């Protein structure tokens, strides 16, 4: 059970040899699940089923839609979320994330229609213009795109990709205009994304349009921002600046999607609250055979720094049209969890696909299977050897509680936290047991989904005047949540982390107590 | 640096991940074998030439469909395309032929709680070949059609057999008896496709020459969320036993219709190589899809990238600690050669072998450097593709009357092959493995020599 | 350069060795217990006071010699010296008293009617061994009497017989016993005889041991070192003899012969701790094999969490000289590196000329060796080899030790009644000292058997409010640590308490700033 | 149940300790070298024959006392004893001669209870200059301590003595060693790399093949150890003087540090002084002394040394035999699984094919449990490169160079064998002849038998520097 026989192996190779398909996993699923909301999932009715299937974060993509449309999406999520608040013991917080548009390049309209398409045949000629006279009159001869300075960055012989890198063009002759030949062709539609691998796209990291959406998210009380195409640390500083004082508590997740962002990852990770490995654009900007290097590198460096990392894009792509995934997609999710990803994401599988609930359920089943097969003995040993010595009492308390949880096979680590930080410090050491973080801050409970293993619970009872009684109140609530979810039963042992006084920064007490 | 050598010198696996560098270029050699299913999209002589140039090592023919005259024509075109490069033996690549049996599949014969899936797992319990997740084995291991197909393979001189739906050791022995004495040198690769094969894997592996993780049927017979567990389990035990293991099915499925893979497909190929798979396989991507060459090229590029990212310092240590002591001189010589190749950053290990066994025992310990196996046996050269890192070369030169001179001829042939393929150049250091007398079984000599 | 912390952070043991630095000073705290045999050279109140100040934790009484009156006076002098520091509880050091039994010894008679006469034995010469009581006081270079009446039943021709702690060796030539001297030398009175490889059938607990153990219960000793333990049933016999009145006395089994090493696992299971008694052991087995048996027993005791003592000839040359040999400096250091909880002195303190110097040398070596321990490897291995458990105290103990490495704490403070909670911390071998606060004087004395436990005896009365009684004992430990230089105000320490009074309820670990 | 094989398979160091067995007998091969100081107790030819039969590999000559004529007769007696066994080349053991220099010494019975002039208890004479504490007579008296002071040595710890690296007497003694054809020099009180160079310069062209072992005996040599190690052929941990110059409770740190860095560099390290000191007067050692010898071997020392135990004491043969018995037990107790892995990890990757042949040979020897590794070598270098990786099996180094066979004793596990056959015309036949010679030596001394598997290292042409061939070969 829980691959515990493989966990006691002395080598990683023998650990693999002991992986048993008949060793059922524990109940808790530690990996967070982010879901992109769109036409197939934005109804209050479907959203309620997204939550029951395991969605923790509803993602809103501001590459498309108006502020009024997204405001309605946010309302439906919160409506579906609060529809379960009648039972505070089974209530699951749900976070809202805003994915900025960023320096996107998009084509124009095919023959004045949003749905029209033309067939590009390989080897044929195709002209690219910036003259807005063709902005709505693109066809197989001429194509308009919205990057005015595309000629200052594209040398002759360059390659241009259109529509998620499916169409590829080679610039055969530069103009004032661009004369290209189609390498790989096919159906060319309207408003398609363009990638220029190996070109210094001078488009601003934070456009005037992005400024409005960021301030929109601050007004809407979003829990986090996914910032697209972050190339350097100063790009992160603009995002932090625009969010200003009122958006101080909004977590900033930098998306790495090009060569420069990979090269500058350290300065970007230092300034950010988290990372997203956005493999979609990344797979086009750099060779597709190198993406897995960038992913393992970014996940490991984030695990080392104790900052959240998200694995995103095309994880269960085939499930947009089919109710079951391919074998490659099953192993991709599992290996991302084995790599150490805090969260796994879904895009078109939930935004527009035909089986959005099956996708969420499949991600939940695989992640719980992958979490049991993790070789904890080596991971915990390596995280401690790579983590520096600390003078923070909470840090020493966190590593001691994780070590104690491996020793007594505890059902959970219960943590009282106001800002989340205490639970974050436990999570970075990757215990096997789920981390039940008890909080009264709703925003804290929603941002805890970015961390592996943190199962946030929001206590709704009023603050008791006697502080030692307020602590016991929240601890017993955690015991009720854990017993109701089947994390443990009466008589089991659990780790409880508390402070010596109210307020953030005083977590310093670890207790080993039986389940009431 | 190159070949992820900065990540290679890390003291922990986590720090090894942190040092992976997309700007660190891999070496020229690609160690993982590429098995391509040949079908209507790829059975022309002109196409097969491009597939070989793209890196195809093994042509798989799926006997679930097609007549013997059809398959015999496919085999013939495969050998025409293969032998079209024989005029230059420095650059000639052996290409193997594999026969994949139909096996005991239920289609919509019969002699049949709940649970019963149909049409590749498209109905049960509802939904839009037939599988019985967790059921008895009514049909025989080797039916009468399989016997004729297996006998046809011996006649067409195939190098290996992929036996479908192996459930126990006696299934393997049944196949072996059918190949008989005329096909006793044909390698039997047991395909693990159901819960029974996973439960009885150790007895199946012991009876087999190798294993295929056939994830297609496996993902229907057992929960889909468990396939990664059984895959890593079987690759691990095959690595421990030193037997070849193939990862198969839906690795680049979307490339049937599209010229570039998804992100999940790109990481699936890489992680299979990182797991330790000797070979990776393409099915519909090469048999029926619109982009057969691109799929072969993509497996080549990913595999070479992932091989540079292997954490050899942990893998080599753990492979030795788990391997038993030996009295076989070839086994001791082989592990000494691999240790020496790491010590001097060798450009290759050159192995002279008649049956391939000497090269197989080197591949067992997973050197970073390519293993140039020099043989005069054509079947040995073709069967070498089943093993990670073995780059076979077929020596066509006549035997020299002085045995020491004949050894030097074959060694110098491997040197010219290595130079022409960019594995190494003049002045580099290589490991050379030979014996003290002619004949198989006497490999016991390791020499550390500069490339002339 | 401090605490060999540069060597502490190595990735291999070889690199750890390469980084050991003679210019990197150790900390104040010395973790290895020091046991001293008290004798003529050291039994005065004046000398005992200086030995306590020099670092002695345990006074060993060797009941192979002396009367009950003699030992009663020694014990009185030990307690006089100890309690002379009892007026400052912050600085008072508990001192344990250990009784070392005679056990099934074999001794010779008197040389020419004198307990101080001595003859000379020559190589190849013949020596007659008799059991006739007419010679028990009439021994000389021709006839030797010994008190083992069954010796002819257990020896044969060619057997080796060793006399006076292995100095002289004989070989039986005829069966009274006719022998030929192999190695000669001066033969005194009442010397010990070893019969290596013979099946000696003496009782585990003799009538003399019965009287000495009863004396031990009346005199309130803290532990018994039981000589020549051969099997678990020997340990049980000692436990039954001590009975109800001696149930709290710790029983340390001395492993000194071949059967003891062979049956070590069952003996360890029955005992509270182990002494590697290398003196007799090096005569009973080949001396080139002693180091193997020592490292085996220390390893298995560390694995089981039970105290192990390394004993005998650690600083033998300091009996006559003020400074040890290089081999002796190495032996003490390697015993601490092996994992020994305590190191022992015998003749160096019982009868030598430099008893204070010997105690001070062991203190200096042990503290240097403790800094050199490769804690990264040791802590990882003790955890891997320890089973998962449902005991909250064990999980709390391993979390506290892990926390102490994380924040480089100056100490782990533990409140314990019986000692058990501190013993469970010591089993995981933290670098930081373990300050065990107890109100039980016997718990305080017995804690010296465990590496790193620094016991302090709280004298303050019990507070009615239990949370105040707890805070009182924690602050007392804070004052002890500051007064002894383990830490200072602003540092971080680990505190271990329980949720309710009484033994067995330790479940609370706190990371606390030093006020 | 043999050679601590059960403990050898443990997955942790702790479990390795827990599995050590006193009932697990070692092999016959003893890998650690034994160096004996020759003096009035061991000077006679008949005594030296027994010391050789008991395990002495190197005879040490202490040039702090005695005359050139005295030491010359000592050398003649050693060579007389050594060559008395030469009638059988199969069983002959080479014996090396080492010269130990006096070096920068400061020397002076009355009583003293708690006035230096540069012979009574009121004014003492010393031969030195200016410059705190001063130690006299093996550090027993401190200046403050007391004792029976009676031409005793003086130590000035921490200080910087103005005495030259080599003295006029040492120059004469070094030139004497050159004339007497000694195999190695133990250079006393080496403080810096320049001191090693001045010694190497004194030995000149005629003494260029003489191995220089630097003795580390004070604080400065410990701090400048890396530069001294690089310039030297090897290191001696001279714990006698070192234990006076630095606090005695720190000697074990310096010893373990210097053995580790020598093992890491692949250079010989000798642990010396007071290892069996009580055996000067007693036929058996103390428990601390048996532990000290064994822990020196477990630390990784290539050689162990006897001083007064063989030079002046009553039981020299017993002392040599005890070091032999302890060393053999401790070598079986080595945790090879960890040691070999760590040695490889800290060793650099190079292009020298001899080094790559050496690791591959050691790895192969662990895989097939070989009875030996046979190395053909003319300078010793190829055998030294095998020994740095510490195989469990013995290294039979077959040479025709008699100085090489004697110098090989400085390296753990190298069993030197001197071939005296004429050089055969065919190269391949001259190699086969020397290999077969090692097979016979192995069978004679019980290292292996017919049908066993051994590792054989050879090269591709005559002369030194060409070892590149490893073979796994059945014993004939
Ligand atoms: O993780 P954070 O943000 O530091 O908060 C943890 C805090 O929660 C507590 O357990 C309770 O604090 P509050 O009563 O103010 O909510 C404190 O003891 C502790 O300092
Ligand atoms: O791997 P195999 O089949 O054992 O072959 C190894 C043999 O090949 C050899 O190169 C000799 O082969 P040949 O008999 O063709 O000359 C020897 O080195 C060795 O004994
Ligand atoms: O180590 P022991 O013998 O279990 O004693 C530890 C006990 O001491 C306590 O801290 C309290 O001690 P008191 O009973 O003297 O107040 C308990 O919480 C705990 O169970
Ligand atoms: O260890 P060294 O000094 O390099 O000598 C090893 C030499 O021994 C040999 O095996 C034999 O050389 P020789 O003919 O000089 O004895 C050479 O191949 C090799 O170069
Ligand atoms: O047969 C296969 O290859 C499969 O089912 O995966
Ligand atoms: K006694
Ligand atoms: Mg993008
Ligand atoms: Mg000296």
């Amino acid at each position: 059970t829980q691959q515990l026989h493989a966990a006691m192996a002395d080598t990683f190779l023998e650990h693999m040899c002991r992986l048993d398909i008949d060793s059922p996993p524990i109940t808790a699923r530690n990996t967070g699940i982010i879901c992109t909301i769109g036409p197939a999932s934005r109804s209050v009715e479907t959203l309620k089923e997204m939550i029951k299937s395991g969605m923790n974060v509803a993602r809103l993509n501001f590459s498309h839609g108006t502020h009024e449309y997204h405001a309605e999406t946010i309302k439906n999520v919160r409506t579906a979320t609060e529809s379960f608040a009648s039972d505070p013991i089974l209530y699951r917080p749900v976070a809202v994330a805003l994915d900025t548009k960023g320096p996107e390049i998009r084509t124009g309209l095919i023959k004045g229609s949003g749905t029209a398409e033309v067939e590009l045949k390989k080897g044929a000629t195709l002209k690219i213009t910036l003259d807005n006279a063709y902005m709505e009159k693109c066809d197989e001869n001429i194509l308009w795109l919205d990057y005015k300075n595309i000629c200052k960055v594209v040398e002759v012989g360059s390659k241009i990709y259109v529509d998620d890198g499916l169409i590829s063009l080679q610039v055969k002759q530069k103009g004032a205009f661009l004369v290209t030949e189609v390498e790989n062709g096919g159906s060319l539609g309207s408003k398609k994304g363009v990638n220029l691998p190996g070109a210094a796209v001078d488009l601003p990291a934070v456009s005037e349009k992005d400024i409005q959406d960021l301030k929109f998210g601050v007004e809407q009380d979003v829990d986090m921002v996914f910032a697209s195409f972050i190339r350097k640390a100063s790009d992160v500083h603009e995002v932090r600046k625009v969010l200003g004082e009122k958006g101080k508590n909004i977590k900033i997740i930098s998306k790495i999607e090009n060569h420069e962002g990979v090269r500058r990852f350290d300065e970007i990770l230092e300034a950010s609250d988290g990372i997203m490995v956005a493999r979609g654009d990344l797979g086009i900007e750099i060779p597709a055979e190198k993406v897995f290097l960038a992913q393992k590198m970014m996940i490991g460096r984030c695990n080392r720094a104790g900052k959240p990392v998200i694995c995103a894009t095309q994880m269960l792509e085939s499930m947009i049209k089919k109710p079951r995934p391919t074998r490659a997609e099953g192993s991709d999710v599992a290996n991302a969890v084995l790599d150490g990803a805090d969260c796994i994401m879904l895009s078109g599988e939930t935004a527009k696909g035909d089986y959005p609930l099956e996708a969420v359920r499949m991600q939940h089943l695989i992640a719980r299977e992958a979490e049991a097969a993790i070789y904890h003995l080596q991971l915990f040993e390596e995280l401690r050897r790579l983590a520096p010595i600390t003078s923070d009492p909470t840090e020493a308390t966190a590593v001691g509680a994780v070590e104690a949880s491996f020793k007594c096979c505890s059902g959970a680590i219960i943590v009282l936290t106001k800002s989340g930080r205490s639970a974050h410090q436990v999570a970075r050491y990757r215990p096997r047991a789920p981390i039940i973080a008890v909080t009264r801050n709703p925003q804290t409970a929603r941002q805890a989904h970015l961390y592996r293993g943190i199962f946030p619970v929001l206590c709704k009872d009023p603050v008791q005047e006697a502080w030692a009684e307020d602590v016991d109140l929240r601890v017993n609530f955690a015991m009720n949540v854990g017993k109701a979810r089947g994390f443990f039963k009466k008589g089991d042992v659990v780790i409880v982390l508390t402070g010596w006084r109210p307020g953030s920064g005083f977590t310093n007490t670890m207790r080993v107590v039986p389940v009431p």
